[PDB]
């Protein structure tokens, strides 16, 4: 009435309320309506929101996402839940089941994949632990026994089937993998996408979320769509898909995560005595994708960029992507300076219009800039809560410190949106998103 | 490892937690395993708990509870989940929905009552709606609209079937009525309750917990639910029960309740417009058992007092029952101040070998005392949160406040007990308890 | 910065370290330029910011207060510090060193009194020392025996010689002696003082404050003035005033904190086992300021009247001070509602425009209302203190919790400031005025 | 009182109630009565808890203890406070003002240095200055304008004069100069300090502090002193030092802070746009100090020791300083692992009798641990605090976050002794000691 902004106490019960109301039993819905199934790195931040709740649950998350794993290692980027339907592509799209020998059996799954922030997830699960005692440890430890097999599978997957060319850097062979789909990085790879005749649908999303201007246009979910049938026309299978996929792009942004989940794993191989041929093998890894990374840097301001892969050509955008290296590290020490600069300057955190110090999905001074419309502009607390923990990750303590807390005082209205209008802090999208309550739980202690 | 206690925003996240993962649906359960049904006091503090998380969850919580109310008025302490067993006696040996008149149809239901602290809740909802804005005032003002007729003969009926001769003072017919099931107040009470041919029973609730130190003894289960057996024989009625009931007591701590609560839902009669005959009988009815429980008090001392109606004489016990009238009110000037002297000093809240400056439920140097037996001395949180609310209430703010402070410390362990012992702080009892957690979740703010 | 306030435990430190940087030693001066002096209930206040800080200079400040009691038991609302300039009215223009019989012997201070808040500052250093332990009981124990008897000629002092006629209400002759200069309460007394030959002067206080609009005009200042030289014609003798002063008022705002301050007083006195005379007469006047604050409400809306003395009416003004009786208590039960609902609506705390749910000074639809001049309007935290404080002893819980939240959210800039404005929350008159600091100081520590 | 622990704001504002009480105008004393002048690490940590108060007193500090440096750049460990006697050796015993010919004009001061945390300070002033807008901002600039030059020379005295031969280590001739006077690091270099004739003399530091296990013997204290006649007879000079002190040591602890200093400086002349050639010696002293650490380690733990330059022998001790290269990095991952394993196990922090998961100054398991005696064994606050901000500062944050929680735990008696028995809890050395408060404020400021 005066202030309808939340105590940190009222602010972690709701979110540990909502956390808790989006369970499943053994998995934790995304969103309510608009994602009511679970999804791969959607399920990493809930974990990490689970683990001041119940170890014991948050590992169960963790358990039920690798369950659905792949017989070659990929983690698909959904997992369907029984019998609920209501969202766009369903398993009956995908066909997964069916067409794909590696496709898990009694799981239905998507067909493509999602960023590897898992391992950060388990490192807060281990941290969180560790704090509790014998018995607590003693879960995460067990986790740790039965699962480190799977996660090894899932980062060599990524950097033997991913990065073909040994480039240090991920392909994808879809917007969606890259967990932003209508960001203006993809625009032209998409411009290059000429759908056939591809079978008629009727979305789902849009019907939840009615506001044209918050979600992709029809014209780019045909395009999605399309990618669909080609990846369903070779039977979903590796080797195949370089031949035919009209969408083949390297994703600094994924790759600077999977650098940094490859350094997060090792350092918890070390810790748990895990075998020594796979701790070589993550630090090879995190150091490979730290140079694939650095490798796409513009010499003066250090902006990352992802390269089409297909069109044999960089994509330079001005997105949030851009500061990957901050992520990984491995710049020079003036290049990252730059990068500093432009991240706080007037054209990301530093623009004079921004209701928060927090970083906008796409520059507002940019073209590309769309303040509601999804990836193309609006404030994602996930990507808050990432960019603050590694950059406490790279001793930025203050830095880390400010996201932090305009994280905080941005959901502090307790609508668990998945974005935020930059310039007046409306809350867009979804309400009750799982990974911004998560966000919200891991911030407060 | 070297602290295990919780942060307040842990503490908070961690009750909402439990709150949610208890509830059914429509209800809330008392306690996971040992209580896996909805108790009617219960459900009070669990709508004061749910109260900061969402109005609406609160307002059908006591939505479900009042749709169990029996046709004369009488809110029964058991509502029964559907399908649920593990509870004894259930609703099998309770026999309701085939003995009694007045028993609601298509709920199961107990037969026997549980004290009038909801019109608290009531209280608790509206004050949290009114921060919250136009749309949240809307919901809570249309449970008054929808339920306001409910309130009204709930507290009609304790005044006039419980309180035949108008005096006051709340006639029970079963220890369980009071919430204290094996206090020292009923021992002499239950001494001359004489079981007749008694069929047979197989308790279920200490195989939960099996520490026998912990629950009543096989004794006095026999005791109760022979008293079950002399209600069944008469089919419940009202007007049938004072002729035949082995134990009938006057309980001056459920009394004052009831006055306290009679004078909070007069007040939210008069704010909200309700009929002025019905406010005018809550405040006749507050005055009333204000009075009856200033009556039974010692001049001296200011101790209220049960009293046995079958035996005709005073009950004279030495546990937290004893304060009743600090509850209510209407003690001389002289008197409340020896009684709050009672309070503070060595026999209760100043006993030096306790943990924390709580209220022990029974005192530590009587000979009644037991330190692990339930209502025999343990210190209970429900019990610290309703003196301190009313505290406050009494405009005893710096009271209240050591209280809370002390109950937060306490509780801060995580695990949610509904008793500790009260000089070593061990927790006791159910792990998990529904209205320990909405106590922490309203204290925290 | 997107959000220039401070944390609570920032907020915190910064007023404790202000309130350390106002000390002189034994004193603590109202604000650094502008009041370089002790005043007598801004003292009361800080020694309630310095309790949580030092139970042993709190007890100090008020040492040092009471050592400057006039010989009848006035305490003067100014304690002069030794050789300090930069206030005026001085020492050299009240000349009670050389007028007043009953001015202290080793002490410079003013010949007017202020409000009694004295008792509620001790009764918080009691209840911190409670907290303390037993070397810090001992020294507020230790202050007990040193001061009751000039607390209780301090009482009796304003029982007996300014309420002659037992009418229960204080008279005062200046303006200054209600604490708020320039309230529309005092304008038609204040239109009927005509000075005669005033010494010529020169402001200090707008040299400091230099904008003419948060201050008193000069005409009211030569008002203020001249009744000085009606008391010193008199040499201050109590006995003579009624009949040389032209301005004599009953302040029902004064009266009725009196009122309270009578209660906590005598029951300090009766946990302290202090003089039974004592006490009773402690509560005999405060049931008698009680009874003459609810003699001059209206009979609609439970409002409180100032009297004029001289002109033998009621003072209608639309101030604070209006809702005295919602502090001393006394009101029938329906006149009291209609009152909170006067303090709650759009005349004051509900006003749409105001920028926190706080009591204006003066009601912004009043023709008196300035939204910049002093107590024309603006908010003063020293008074969202004492009605929160008020308001939780009389038992309204939830309407004491909203008024410190929302003068925390106002204070929580740091400025600490004495007054706000209503509608922006500009800080107005001096910024580090001490009692501010002591409101956030208690409100948190 | 059952729990004598404050609340994280009354803890934070007593800690600022405390700073404020030393300060005695332009500097702040190190504890009242103990140490009442300014020391030159403490005045750094002093200006880190001033920063979250008052930029401008931040800043104040730094610019009186800048305002005593001498001509050749060092900063001495004592700047006296006028007229002020009870510590000793006091400016009489040192003679500097008549002695040294780089002492400074119009301030008393000692004649040894301290370690160089300075630049650590300015940091935090810089971090909270952009936090509080443009007036704070401009503030902190005009220091560093004033006051980079000073800082450099600072930095350049100790990098060619105290590391005369590049060795990457500082040279101290004085146990003072470490900042740990007893610590034993220096047993067996002292015991090659023979004393000649030295005059008489009566310590005023155990008059304070009389419980003789807390505070150096009369022994140790005879070498302190002898060492002071041995610099007097070569008037201090820089250049002879060398040939005539018994007492030469590499500090390694002392190196490695020097190390972050030197990087710390860096950075922020990089963002100020000071010289380029002076951020370039920075780097380089940086690096250089970085491998002088590095080269003094364990092979096998990777524990630093001390150099007796006297003897041409590695110092190896179990004390807090063997982990310096976590502070400063250089050390092998395979090593530094190592290191944290011994940090974290039962020699230091892991040790199951310790009350806090805190470094005691001594290895508890080490032949020379006194638990009561100055740095031979008791936790300190300050070295708590400096690990934490160092900690966060690599990038272990969860690391970070543990000391900071021990340390405010620990911390919440609100005693802010200097140090602590590392068993009991218990306080010890002078109570109200400045850089603990400072400790406090900024780890919740
Ligand atoms: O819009 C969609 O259909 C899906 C496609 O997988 O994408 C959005 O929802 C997911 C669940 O929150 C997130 O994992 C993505 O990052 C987000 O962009
Ligand atoms: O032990 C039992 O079987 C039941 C009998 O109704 O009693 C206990 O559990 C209830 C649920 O928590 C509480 O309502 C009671 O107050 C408490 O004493
Ligand atoms: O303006 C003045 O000269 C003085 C005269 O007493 O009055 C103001 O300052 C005092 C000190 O803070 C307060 O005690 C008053 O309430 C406030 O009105
Ligand atoms: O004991 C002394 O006389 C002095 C000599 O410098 O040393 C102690 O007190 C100083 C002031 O707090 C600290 O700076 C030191 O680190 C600490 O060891």
């Amino acid at each position: 009435p005066h202030d309808p902004s939340f105590t940190p106490t009222q602010l972690a019960a709701r979110a540990a309320y909502l956390l808790r109301g989006n369970d499943l039993g053994t998995m934790t819905t995304a969103a309510p309506l608009l994602y009511p199934h679970m999804w791969s790195w959607d399920a990493a931040f809930v974990a990490i929101g689970l683990a001041p709740l119940s170890v014991e649950r948050a590992v169960v998350e963790l358990d039920t996402l690798l369950s659905a794993q792949w017989r070659n290692g990929m983690i698909p980027h959904i997992v369907f839940a029984n019998g609920v339907d209501g969202y766009f592509p369903g398993p009956a799209r995908w066909a997964t089941a069916t067409l794909a020998d590696n496709a898990p059996r009694n799981r239905l799954t998507s067909g493509i994949t999602q960023p590897p922030v898992h391992a950060i997830a388990v490192q807060r699960i281990l941290e969180h632990a560790r704090t509790r005692g014998r018995s607590t440890r003693a879960v995460a430890e067990a986790f740790l026994d039965r699962r480190w097999g799977d996660l090894m599978r899932w980062h060599r997957w990524l950097a033997e089937c991913r990065d073909r060319n040994e480039r240090g850097r991920i392909t994808l062979y879809h917007g969606w993998e890259s967990g932003m789909d209508n960001s203006p990085r993809w625009d032209s790879a998409y411009a290059n996408v000429v759908p056939g005749k591809l079978p008629e649908y009727q979305r789902a999303d849009n019907v939840i979320i009615t506001d044209p201007s918050q979600r992709p246009s029809d014209g780019e979910y045909d395009r999605y769509l399309w990618l669909l049938e080609e990846m369903k026309a070779v039977r979903y299978d590796d080797e195949r898909l370089p031949s035919v996929m009209s969408f083949q792009v390297e994703d600094v942004f994924f790759s600077a995560i999977f650098s940094v989940a490859c350094q997060v794993l090792a350092e918890i191989g070390e810790d748990y005595k895990r075998p020594h041929a796979d701790v070589k093998d993550l630090y090879l890894w995190a150091e490979r994708f730290r140079a694939g990374v650095v490798e796409t840097t513009d010499q003066r301001t250090g902006a990352a960029r992802d390269f089409d892969v297909l069109a044999e050509k960089w994509l330079v955008t001005e997105t949030a992507a851009q500061f990957a290296p901050l992520l990984c590290g491995g710049l020079p020490h003036d290049r990252e300076r730059a990068l500093l600069k432009l991240l706080e300057g007037p054209r990301f955190c530093g623009h004079p219009d921004l209701k928060y110090g927090l970083i906008p999905s796409t520059s507002p001074v940019s073209r590309d800039f769309r303040p509601r419309e999804y990836w193309r502009g609006p404030v994602w607390p996930v990507l808050t809560w990432l960019f603050s923990w590694c950059f406490a990750r790279r001793g930025w303590a203050e830095r880390a410190r400010l996201l932090r807390q305009e994280g905080l005082r941005q959901a502090s209205d307790g609508s668990f949106a998945a974005y935020y209008e930059p310039f007046t802090g409306e809350p867009l999208g979804s309400m009750q998103q799982s990974w911004t309550a998560a966000a919200v739980l891991d911030w407060l202690g």
